[PDB]
């Protein structure tokens, strides 16, 4: 009965350090690891539940689940309801609920997978039915369902898992005995830590490069183990067990599965899309208007100028001081004039000491009961940047309409384009609130997870405290996610636009509503190496608007930190250069000239391509795309790809290979099957690596980071601005990578970049690009005002094995080309239009 290979023993003490004779008492192995490991176990006949009475439904079943001997954890729920719904061909989703009390809950024709039940120990088991593969066993080890601990555990198909943000780690999660945390905290990124968000996603890869995905709908603080057999437990400290299967095949599908369920990622506006500059200590509108000044004379792009804490009055939202900030309006309205976007931080917390009557989004919160409140039913008092705070409940639909008044008054003061939303998890100083905490089973419960502090209380506020849908306990991993919705809607009242919000905090189907940037990184080669990963884990968790402080937040940059991180930021889907109060400057013109000169190289590459870009955020918001994707999205079926997180491609196309270390003037990188042509051969070392699948050392300068594009796509192309209100103005141009056999595909979206309702209004432009046989087609898709006028001015082809004797548009001998023998590139100057049919043949 004690016989279970060590990878395979599920830990019967997870919730303390017990002896042997504990171990036993409780029904459990005890066997000592020999050098983690679980010591106490569960035996194959450790009470579970039952199944009883399953019974087919329409659209699937339904069950009773009776546990008959208590487990060692209090107040386990001795009869559960099981509903299992076949949803779609690609989804399956089953509950496993309290039938007797409303528990806390987060507000050939076939399908893929088949399901069977075991009945005792009960367990859920999801077969891929086109190979047989279990990708479900919740037989594995005992269902818990008690008060305040969940705990359903499953075999994995592979040792290959990726997903349970936020933490830092590589994009392969370690089956090594990890604890996984989900407990939204304020703390600077380091590994085997909780961060900022949660997101109870895992995507496991199948022998072959087939995918599934699970989704647990759960916001409780957890815990999830995984172990080598390989198998995963999540152990949750409440709700209820609301379980998704995404079936893929195609791990790019299992994303786009799971997205169909939390929400497609939001469609930023252009501008968000260009260079954002930040840092806390621009302590002036003064010093603030140098920073635009600075960029503007050493020729930066700059689409946002931002502000941290230094615009407020006593560091309180929705003020501005009378000293260095007195002229705030004009600052903006100068930023506007000059073709800019502006972005300030808001924290959540309001300042509660002021005078009553004297700080009006304290005065009007309190009189429309819009905070958290405590056991006497008064708001809950902490500790954040302007000392004593009230904490907003974003799940009150009073503070909904309070938050939307604060921010459309203070817009009516600062037209802002959009919010910093900080300080979400909630961050507090203090231990709970400046009155501690009760003593009570939310604030002290039965099982704790690997929470940094030891406590639900470390960093934030107490557990047991009140909100208008549930305690704190059950809601506090959706403080930011709830925070992300309020300012979503209020800037769409305030602005009448497409809103701009970028969130710490975040939660499963954030992406819908904002952004996301990866918080306090120390400015070190370890954190820039880092930042790969955990810009790919966003992607894949509908969060493309992702991006990590470019060359770091915490600490003093180096200029050669700064080179690589910059080269590596402008592929960042968010691109933000931020920076901390006590940090040397960092602004790209801080430089030496050849440090400006590399950093400058990467801004104009990066708003070259941002029709490509915000052609790719379109498929990310239409079809549940990723914008920047691992390797192993793209080409599942090489298996070399799996472990790759230091190199990443936008879209299908192209592929980044950053150097991420100092002293480094060359990298290794994995290239796929196919022809990858080096984009320096696009005008703005081999000029095509043509690979079998194989890793590849490429030249890598201080001044370059290598990018290729994959044989067989065009990407468009727009001339260069400081802004994008002068970039989008500017001709474009296609760049052409054929195959061998002469063939290419690529598309353009293109709107107005602001407009709310686009899609449904079909407010766009949407045109295809093909290669076929020594020519150049566009088919347009949908031509409208917004787009059709777009100038075609260049074509770039790359592959072109021979000098061609003519290039024809629409028929006539071109204006001019140039073709390159050593670089097989033919460049060709054309007058064309985005909206117009063209042909572009050569010869
Ligand atoms: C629920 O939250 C409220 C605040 O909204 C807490 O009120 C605080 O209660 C303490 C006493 O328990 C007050 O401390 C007292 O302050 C006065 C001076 O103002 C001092 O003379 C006393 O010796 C004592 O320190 C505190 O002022 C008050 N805070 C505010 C903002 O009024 C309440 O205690 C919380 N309840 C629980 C059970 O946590
Ligand atoms: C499993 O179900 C049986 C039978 O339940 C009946 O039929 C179902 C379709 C549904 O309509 C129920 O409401 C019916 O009662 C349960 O056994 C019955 O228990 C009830 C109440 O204790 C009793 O009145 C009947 O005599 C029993 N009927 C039979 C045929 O034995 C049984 O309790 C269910 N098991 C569990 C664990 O819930
Ligand atoms: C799902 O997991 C369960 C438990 O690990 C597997 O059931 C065991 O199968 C082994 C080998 O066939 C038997 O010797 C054990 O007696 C079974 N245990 C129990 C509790 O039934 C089961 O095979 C797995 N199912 C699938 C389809 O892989
Ligand atoms: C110099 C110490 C820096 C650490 C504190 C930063 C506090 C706050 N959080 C930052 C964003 O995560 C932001 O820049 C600042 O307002
Ligand atoms: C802008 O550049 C000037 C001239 O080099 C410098 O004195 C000033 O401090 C800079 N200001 C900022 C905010 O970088
Ligand atoms: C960064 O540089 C400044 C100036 O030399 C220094 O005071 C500060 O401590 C440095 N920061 C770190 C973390 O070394
Ligand atoms: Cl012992
Ligand atoms: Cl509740
Ligand atoms: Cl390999």
């Amino acid at each position: 009965q004690c016989d279970v290979p060590p990878n395979s023993r599920f830990d019967c003490a997870p919730d303390k350090a017990i002896t042997q004779e504990q171990c036993e008492a409780r029904g459990c192995c005890y066997i000592p690891a020999k050098q983690g490991q679980p010591w106490c176990f569960f035996p194959p006949s450790y009470p579970s539940y039952k199944l009883e009475n399953l019974s087919s439904s329409e659209m699937g079943y339904t069950a009773t689940l009776t546990r008959t001997t208590p487990t060692f954890f209090p107040k386990d729920i001795l009869t559960l309801r099981l509903d299992v719904m076949m949803e779609t061909e690609n989804r399956l989703h089953f509950t496993i609920k309290d039938p007797a009390n409303r528990r806390y809950e987060v507000p050939a024709p076939s399908p893929l997978y088949s399901v069977e039940f075991s009945e005792e120990p009960f367990g859920v088991i999801v077969h891929r039915q086109l190979d047989g593969r279990v990708l479900l066993n919740t037989t594995v080890a005992p269902l818990f369902f008690a008060d305040q601990f969940l705990q359903l555990s499953t075999s994995l198909p592979s040792q290959y898992i990726t997903g349970l943000a936020e933490h830092l780690s590589p994009l392969m999660l370690s089956t090594s005995w990890t604890r996984i945390t989900l407990w939204n905290r304020d703390l600077a990124p380091t590994p085997g830590a909780n961060l900022y968000g949660s997101h109870p996603f895992y995507l496991a890869l199948e022998d072959g490069g087939s995918a599934h995905g699970v989704f647990l709908l759960n916001s409780n603080a957890m815990d999830v183990v995984l172990q080598p057999s390989p198998a995963l437990s999540w152990r949750s400290t409440g709700g209820i067990l609301d379980v998704y299967i995404f079936l893929g095949p195609e791990p790019k599908s299992v994303v786009q599965q799971y997205l169909d369920v939390v929400g497609y990622p939001f469609m930023p506006p252009y501008w968000g899309l260009g260079f954002h500059l930040c840092r806390w200590g621009y302590s002036s509108t003064a010093i603030t208007r140098q920073v635009v000044e600075n960029m503007t004379r050493a020729h930066f792009p700059l689409d946002v100028q931002w502000n941290d804490l230094d615009y407020m009055d006593s560091r309180r939202d929705f003020t501005f001081n009378k000293d260095g900030f007195r002229d705030f309006p004009a600052m903006v309205q100068e930023l506007h004039q000059g073709g800019r976007r502006y972005m300030m931080i808001v924290d959540p917390a309001i300042s509660s000491s002021g005078p009553a009557g004297s700080y009006r989004p304290y005065d009007e919160g309190l009189r429309r009961g819009v905070f958290i409140t405590n056991e006497t039913g008064q708001p809950l008092i902490g500790k954040v940047w302007p000392g004593s705070t009230a904490f907003p409940d974003f799940t009150n639909p009073t503070a909904l309409a309070w938050w939307e008044d604060m921010v459309a008054e203070f817009h009516d003061q600062v037209p802002f384009d959009g919010m910093w939303i900080d300080m979400n998890e909630p961050s507090n100083f203090i231990r709970g609130s400046e009155d501690g905490c009760p003593n009570n089973e939310l604030e002290n419960p039965p099982y704790v997870p690997g929470v940094v502090g030891g406590t639900l209380q470390a960093a934030t506020i107490c557990a047991s405290s009140h909100q208008f849908l549930s305690t704190h306990y059950n809601l506090h991993n959706l403080y930011g996610l709830t925070e992300a919705i309020a300012s979503h809607r209020a800037l769409v009242k305030a602005r009448g636009t497409r809103p701009f919000v970028i969130s710490r905090s975040t939660f499963a189907g954030h992406g819908r509503y904002a952004g996301h940037w990866t918080g306090d990184v120390w400015s070190s080669w370890e954190q820039l190496a880092s930042s790969v990963p955990e810009i790919l884990q966003f992607n894949l968790l509908g969060v493309p608007l992702v991006g990590a402080d470019v060359c770091g937040f915490l600490g003093n940059t180096s200029e050669e930190l700064c080179v690589r991180w910059t080269q590596l930021g402008a592929f960042y889907p968010f691109m933000r250069n931020h920076n901390s109060l006590l940090s040397l400057p960092q602004e790209p013109y801080s430089f030496s000239e050849p440090a400006q000169q590399a950093m400058r190289k990467a801004l104009t590459l990066r708003y070259a391509l941002l029709p490509h870009l915000y052609t790719l955020f379109h498929q990310a918001h239409v079809a549940g795309e990723t914008v920047a994707r691992p390797l192993f999205l793209e080409f599942p079926k090489d298996s070399s790809t799996w472990t790759v997180d230091h190199q990443l491609l936008w879209g299908e196309a192209l592929l980044i290979t950053p150097v991420l270390q100092a002293g480094k003037a060359e990298v290794t990188g994995y290239f796929p099957l196919g022809t990858w042509y080096d984009l320096q051969t696009v005008p703005i070392r081999e000029p095509a690596i043509h690979s079998e699948g194989q890793w590849v050392t490429l030249p890598a300068p201080l001044d370059t980071i290598n990018v290729h594009l994959r044989a067989g796509y065009i990407i468009p192309l727009q001339g260069p601005g400081l802004t994008t209100t002068e970039s989008r103005q500017q001709p474009m141009a296609l760049a052409v990578a054929l195959t061998k056999g002469g063939e290419a595909r690529g598309e353009l979206f293109w709107d107005d970049g602001e407009s709310l309702e686009v899609l449904e209004r079909g407010a766009y432009t949407q045109v295809i690009f093909l290669a076929r046989n020594n020519t150049i087609v566009n088919e347009l898709v949908r031509v409208t005002s917004e787009g059709a006028g777009l100038q075609l001015q260049k074509v770039t082809v790359l592959g072109v094995a021979t000098a061609p004797q003519q290039v024809l548009s629409n028929g006539v001998p071109v204006s001019n080309f140039t073709y390159s023998p050593d670089t097989k590139v033919l460049d060709i100057c054309v007058s064309l239009l985005m909206g117009e049919q063209f042909l572009v043949s050569w010869c």
